[PDB]
């Protein structure tokens, strides 16, 4: 029924969205089908994490039979909302790495998403005393990820070099860039549409949120560097891209003088025989050995955070748990 | 006093958001400098004439000091909020015809300007019940403008040629890629801070907004490709670039078989001999005549639409008359 129902819901936005283009924006039919196409190309074909949370928060919070379709429908709107948040992101990395009419099509794609986002709350939750609070509160995740992309992006640089390389930065860019709108942001939607919102610690919650966040982001990053491109789904570039990853800053800690020498001369480069030097120089640090002890201890961390978050609020506790089980497989 | 006026609301705008960065998103000095100085390189420089068309309409519609004050400090902010979204169009147009980081700053560069809008309204206005609706109309406005930018990028095609190059759909691209945003957003947020929005006929308005937009683009596209660069300010690129010019459009209804196949054959093309072709077929065919006749009547229909808006509203139509005499210049 989840899945059936937002699948469903899906369909509703969409053509509320095209009916809107072609009644008052006056689009011709050849655009309205170009941007179904589009639609449909980013926003389907994941596995529904961030919105589908959505609507498991939702169904816990029933601890009149009108308020409980409302509540789940608006689950529903709302987890659109962040897919169609994740698929504007993905575009704009699509042109981050890509008379050029497919790069202005890119960037058409990524500003009518967003935009889209919006054009969704405006219409569904039009007379929802919570639109207000719900848009400021997507709008403020949506900047903070922005944020994350920018300490992200200029890990390696100085904005106006492995001084960044640090622990707290790796978590600062996993927090802004990812867990704020991949963990936080889904919890805080079921609870809006719930209004549910001010019978939850959000301290707890917001740390669950990022904690989550950093067990995924350190296994990805440890899968991006170990795991073969056709079991992962695409080739791993960290190493080539020089990027903040956990396992470069938990290597940095633990090498000496002569292995930071020869990290340092082949890191951030394309030639293959420098990425192996790099996944060499991992390996013979027992950086695989700190992976599962890293992991576990953050594992320990988010069990015992959910447990104070039942003592209050205990339907989203169990929300929260499954969210969990999602990342910890 | 508006410019000044203008430029100290800046200040303090720029302070807001690069504190809070600071104070609430965990910014490094270092990047705070940096988003200091591409807010000023992005934002500074122009004539700022959407901005001072906000202010100019908050300072008529006075037909309590305390009410003053608010009111014009209320119209810089959102005279900000347009300059800062034109920035941010502006930089998505810089990424459409430019490992790479300065693509990654770019794009990223486009998100914050973006994002800032939001930011400074949720801040400058969180206890005004016009929060609400300025930000939806804020949205709908930048939405439009994007589905302009489908509508002018696809011109000369279809998504999934000449059958688009028609007046009709010159004026659908006009209002929804420069009209609404340009012309009508800042004639709106005047209303908007003044609480006068329902005290003024909106189709009058929205009527004016696209006419004053048409005379401006007709205008815009004669200079782009008869005002010499060192004149123009920029190089003209709209015949290489197969632009749904007023030119163009206007053109084809008044060539012959011949010379509309010398024209379809010369359209689109970089080479400097087929582009002078192209001048040569609009001169040839006395497309300056026309240009003036047809500037004149757009120039008619708006003095005697300010009237019928003077009749109810005497205030605006004042200010709606210097905003047409920056675009009759
Ligand atoms: O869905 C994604 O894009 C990434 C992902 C993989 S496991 C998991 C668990 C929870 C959430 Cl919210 C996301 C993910
Ligand atoms: O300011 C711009 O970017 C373009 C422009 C030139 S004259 C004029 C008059 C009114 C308005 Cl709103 C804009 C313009």
């Amino acid at each position: 029924m989840p899945m059936q129902m937002f699948m469903q819901v899906y369909d509703e936005i969409q053509m509320f969205l095209l009916e809107e283009l072609e009644l008052k924006f006056d689009m011709d039919p050849n655009r309205v089908r170009y941007l179904r196409k589009m639609m449909d190309t980013t926003c389907l074909g994941g596995k529904y994490n961030r919105g589908l949370t959505v609507i498991d928060v939702a169904e816990s919070l029933l601890s009149d039979g009108a308020r409980r379709k409302r509540v789940l429908h608006d689950a529903c709107v709302c987890g659109w909302m962040i897919e169609f948040l994740q698929a504007h992101y993905l575009v704009e990395d699509d042109i981050m790495d890509n008379p050029d009419v497919t790069v202005q099509c890119a960037i058409n794609d990524g500003l009518l998403l967003k935009s889209w986002t919006h054009m969704m709350a405006m219409h569904f939750f039009a007379d929802r005393p919570f639109l207000q609070d719900l848009l400021c509160r997507f709008n403020r995740v949506d900047y903070t990820t922005a944020v994350g992309q920018l300490y992200d992006v200029t890990s390696m640089f100085d904005s106006n070099d492995f001084a960044e390389f640090t622990l707290s930065n790796y978590k600062r860019i996993v927090k802004y860039k990812t867990a704020y709108y991949t963990y936080l942001l889904p919890l805080v939607m079921g609870l809006i549409v719930s209004e549910a919102l001010p019978t939850v610690d959000m301290g707890v919650t917001e740390e669950l949120a990022m904690l989550m966040g950093e067990y995924f982001q350190v296994q990805d990053d440890v899968m991006d560097c170990f795991t073969p491109p056709e079991r992962l789904g695409k080739v791993g570039t960290d190493i080539q891209d020089a990027k903040c990853s956990w396992l470069a800053v938990t290597f940095l800690a633990k090498a000496s003088s002569a292995q930071v020498a020869e990290f340092k001369a082949n890191y951030g480069s394309g030639d293959s025989e420098k990425v192996a030097t790099v996944r060499r120089l991992y390996e013979e640090a027992d950086l695989q050995g700190d992976y599962v002890a890293y992991e576990a201890a953050v594992a320990e961390q988010v069990k015992e955070l959910i447990e104070k978050l039942r003592l209050c609020s205990p339907g989203f506790a169990a929300s929260v748990e499954t969210l969990w089980g999602k990342t910890y497989k």
